[PDB]
């Protein structure tokens, strides 16, 4: 539950899996290092970050968390401790562990290649659009290459042509060159605008959370989902929009390149019926659902989202035949 080494030269960090990403951030910053993929909470451990293979606002530029793990140590069911690497032997067990939710064993420790930075602040441009078509067109001009971080809040309640209008926030880690004099003293500690310097809390800022992704090319199909959601009467206020980049070698990693949306549906009458249809619609276009604890996602649907599901299940069995690390969700999703 400690951090063993930090090297700015190699950007490598040796850290136990029980260490929270927050604690990792604090320690790594003075060395001019930035955690490659940021957590949603301060209780997210390194092991959780790898097991869930978390993604953030910078996925199009940096991928998910598994992309940055140089090696990890997996305490398996037989009592062994396996040295896992993304490109060496046992790489299959590596990528099955990035995917798996601890169903492969217990991650004890990992080596993580950090992101080099000169400051702890973001420099951001903010834009507002007027409709869903504008929001899409805004992310389709190839301007995503100019910003490492990018996300948008959007209207899912107003009917067209106001549906899909968005407040977009995009930016990158600020250089020392870009900081005001007051902030250059300590650069590495703790809706329309341009060149706005923001710290972590400013930039990165009952219900049923629903997150999915539709392939980039199926844009009209994605628009149709958003339209149908507004029609349904299920109105969410907290809606996040994001365009994902390429995915992993992890067979159970969620992100794929395409349009990613996270809504918070208020628990209403006829929601489970609507969600079931929404699940089918996402899958129909070759999309994928984010499988959380709140799912509410059939095993048939789960196996359909992931083409390499059987390839993963084989690996899980070879490392945990008696299903020691098998949770109730794992059995429910028929992953045994």
């Amino acid at each position: 539950n400690r951090i063993h080494s930090i090297d700015s030269g190699t950007r490598l960090v040796d850290v136990d899996a029980g260490v929270s990403l927050d604690q990792l951030m604090k320690a790594a910053l003075p060395h001019g290092l930035w955690v490659p993929v940021l957590p949603g909470t301060r209780q997210v451990t390194v092991g959780g970050a790898i097991g869930c293979d978390i993604h953030g606002k910078n996925h199009h530029s940096a991928g998910s968390f598994g992309n940055h793990v140089r090696s990890m140590e997996l305490l398996t069911a037989n009592g062994e401790v396996r040295h896992l690497t993304p490109a060496g032997p046992d790489s299959d067990l590596f990528w099955a562990t990035v995917g798996g939710n601890g169903l492969t064993g217990i991650i004890l420790r990992a080596t993580i290649e950090m992101t080099p930075t000169e400051t702890a602040y973001f420099i951001a441009d903010g834009d507002v659009t007027g409709s869903l078509d504008e929001t899409i067109a805004f992310h389709s001009d190839g301007s995503e290459a100019n910003y490492t971080y990018s996300s948008a809040w959007f209207d899912a309640i107003s009917k067209p042509p106001k549906l899909g209008r968005a407040a977009i926030s995009r930016g990158s880690l600020a250089k020392l060159d870009q900081l005001p004099s007051k902030l250059q003293k300590d650069p590495l500690k703790f809706g329309t605008y341009r060149n706005k310097v923001q710290n972590l809390t400013q930039f990165y800022h009952g219900f049923l959370q629903y997150q999915f992704v539709v392939p980039t090319e199926a844009v009209e199909e994605f628009k149709s989902i958003i339209v149908d959601i507004q029609r349904s009467g299920h109105y969410s206020f907290l809606n996040v929009f994001k365009l994902f980049g390429p995915g992993n070698q992890a067979p159970l990693s969620f992100p794929i390149p395409g349009w990613n949306v996270c809504v918070d549906f208020p628990i209403k009458a006829g929601l489970h019926e609507f969600v079931t249809e929404l699940d089918r619609r996402v899958l129909e276009f070759g999309g994928r659902l984010y499988t959380a604890k709140d799912s509410r996602t059939t095993a048939e649907t789960f196996h359909a989202m992931y083409p390499r599901i059987d390839e993963w299940i084989r690996i899980r069995r070879s490392v945990d035949p008696d299903g020691v690390f098998a949770s109730d969700m794992a059995r429910r999703l028929q992953l045994l």
